[PDB]
């Protein structure tokens, strides 16, 4: 007697994740896979090609790593902005104390970040710009001094999040499981997080056995990599603060950038 | 995939663990909660209590070395309950040891909740209790390495676990396919599949009002995590300062690349 409402859920934030993200998994694994070809960066030359070709919009320091590091940073609070949104459209949210709206996605957001990062990602590269661009691992992992070792660890973990194969559909119920988390630091009124995240995850339960009915378990293991996505966060921060002590923005640059570094 | 073998399996866990361990939660709920003459502990809530206590049954060190004793048993019973988990002695030897090596922690964690409530813990097989604010009041870094183990046990102790739960639960840790250095993880997945697949079915059975219990135990193994990474943090710097610190072989060989 709640199948058809998790159905109705499940569907409601399918169609609410399509509005508010701009490429979906599906698409992007059409691009990766090749079945309109994208820019491919793989080295400096190409870089600079990439720029003028595919219309970066965070180049105004003039060095490789940092640039591409900042280009990472404006994606990101592009990101949170489209999460803002979805986040609105989950059942229950907008009725949540303003506060803890706000608690809510600044804990959750880095989290939702590396998630979707996977579904643009693959082994070899990942997808920028909408799917007109492609920047190679190799390229990425080989950057200077911190850089490098900052960029490869989100590959390790889409390459591990990817092994599942979820769509759109399933990774839908799933952000919405991480915003909706009752342990955030600071939360005022933990009752009715908690109570709309047993919806979405009976919801996800139901989605993972009708959509991967041959796949075992396969709502536990993804439960479990929100503990890969725990560590990668408190990992990240770690990088990002020795990023900082080192490498010598606008003020209302960094103010805009707060939120990220 | 057959309930019927979901429950058995959750029988031979539920009396595996019964055998491995000898303070079940059922029993330091008993002594905790009193209305008993028989088993009553006494309590140790400062200094001169604690002096009265090892006749009846530096301060800091001494109890960091009871913790630290209780540990290396913890371990030890832990490894005898691991051998128990059907598969689990099947496996690469190699893995045997990587899947105790990353385990332990969060499983000592877990079940050392059982014996905590708000205001202190059993120790000495139930005979004792030692009171939360005595051990979060030991001088210098030992006060703040206590608290987080009752943060976390007053937390997890709000899902009303029983011991029958517990036993899958931990099993469940144990066969984790994701540690670093495992050589098959297909066989240890395959082995977990089986015990997540008889938790779900045992938390339906023994908690049907407690909805999505599944759930939130799993997103508990998340708390774990990261809790023995700042554990194993805290301790390394409390070795650069003290030498009158020492400990057992089998947990310093868990702690080399932890
Ligand atoms: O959904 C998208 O489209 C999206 C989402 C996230 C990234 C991206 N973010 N990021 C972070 O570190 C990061 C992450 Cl996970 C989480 C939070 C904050 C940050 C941060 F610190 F930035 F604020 C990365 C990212 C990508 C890589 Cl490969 C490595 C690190 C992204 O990146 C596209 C991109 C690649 C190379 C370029 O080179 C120039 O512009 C680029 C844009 C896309
Ligand atoms: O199953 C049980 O019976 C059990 C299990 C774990 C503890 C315990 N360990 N520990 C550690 O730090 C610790 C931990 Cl989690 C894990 C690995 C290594 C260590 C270590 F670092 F030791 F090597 C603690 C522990 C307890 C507290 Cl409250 C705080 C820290 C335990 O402790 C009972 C105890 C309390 C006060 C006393 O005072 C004298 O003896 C005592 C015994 C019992």
């Amino acid at each position: 007697m709640e199948s058809a409402d998790l159905r109705a859920l499940a569907k409601h934030l399918y169609d609410s994740y399509i509005k508010s993200f701009p490429l979906t998994k599906a698409k992007a694994r059409a691009i990766l896979t090749g079945k309109k070809s994208p820019f491919v960066i793989y080295d400096m030359n190409s870089l600079m090609m990439g720029e003028d070709k595919i219309k970066f919009k965070h180049i105004t320091s003039k060095e490789v790593a940092i640039r591409i590091f900042q280009g990472c940073q404006f994606r990101s609070v592009e990101a949170v902005q489209e999460i803002t949104e979805y986040a609105k459209s989950i059942p229950g949210f907008v009725n949540l104390d303003l506060n803890d709206q706000v608690t809510l996605l600044k804990y959750g957001v880095h989290e939702i970040i590396y998630t979707m990062l996977a579904s643009l990602m693959n082994k070899d590269g990942v997808l920028i710009s909408e799917g007109q661009g492609f920047m190679t691992r190799e390229f990425l992992k080989s950057l200077r001094k911190p850089f490098g070792d900052f960029m490869e660890p989100k590959f390790e973990f889409a390459v591990k999040f990817n092994a599942l194969e979820l769509d759109d559909s399933d990774l839908a119920i799933f952000i919405a499981v991480i915003i909706l988390s009752g342990d955030r630091p600071g939360l005022l009124n933990v009752k009715p997080i908690e109570d709309i995240q047993d919806n979405l995850l009976q919801a996800l339960e139901l989605q993972l056995k009708l959509n991967h009915p041959e796949s075992s378990q396969l709502f536990a293991k993804l439960l479990q990599k929100m503990t890969d996505l725990r560590q990668i966060v408190t990992e990240h921060v770690q990088l990002l603060q020795v990023i900082k002590k080192t490498e010598t923005l606008h003020p209302l640059l960094q103010e805009i950038y707060k939120d990220l570094y």
